[PDB]
């Protein structure tokens, strides 16, 4: 979908691309890191960081980490740094829905060094989960059409303005992101 209705998404992807997503290494191996807002920024929670992860090859200290879980207590799968540099994050949370989304021309933002500035278009963004009863999804990942393999873990989901999850697996057929919503980052 090179077309021009997918405009005003690629530009936003783009951007964020430009000043938010940036190439990291761990321990662990190489992942996508999205900054939200001055020091902090997120990670997929098997990227273990440690108290020194690298950052576009300059070698920098995480001061503070912490693992995310939604309002019922459930494991969101994303780590959530703080870094010590002198550089801001441009606050993006007004681009993360109030409440999780789906996506109807979603694409995915992959940026490590072993796989540099990749947009990939990924269609339909679903929610998988169960029904609490009488309803509302509690136990909630988004998941898309991604038939590849393993990787790379971190990636961006974005739509039309719209960051709307952290890529954090599949399984050959089908990828699956952590869902954001913008009460995740209030503190």
């Amino acid at each position: 979908p090179r077309g021009s209705h997918m405009g005003p998404s690629l530009d936003f992807a783009l951007s964020l691309l430009r000043r938010n997503v940036r190439q990291v290494q761990t321990d662990q191996g190489h992942f996508t890191m999205l900054g939200v807002r001055d020091r902090l920024a997120v990670l997929p929670r098997h990227s273990q960081p440690g108290k020194t992860i690298w950052i576009e090859h300059k070698l920098v200290n995480v001061l503070d980490a912490v693992e995310l879980v939604d309002e019922q207590g459930v494991n969101l799968e994303l780590t959530l740094i703080t870094l010590d540099t002198n550089e801001k994050f441009r606050d993006i949370t007004k681009f993360i829905p109030e409440n999780i989304s789906t996506a109807s021309d979603a694409t995915l933002v992959i940026n490590t060094e072993h796989m540099p500035s990749m947009f990939v278009p990924v269609g339909d963004v679903v929610q998988y989960g169960f029904l609490n009863l009488s309803g509302k999804p509690t136990h909630r990942t988004m998941m898309y059409n991604f038939p590849t393999k393993a990787g790379q873990c971190g990636g961006v989901v974005t739509s039309v303005g719209k960051i709307i999850g952290i890529h954090i697996g599949g399984n050959g057929r089908q990828g699956f992101c952590a869902g954001l919503k913008r009460s995740y980052f209030a503190s």
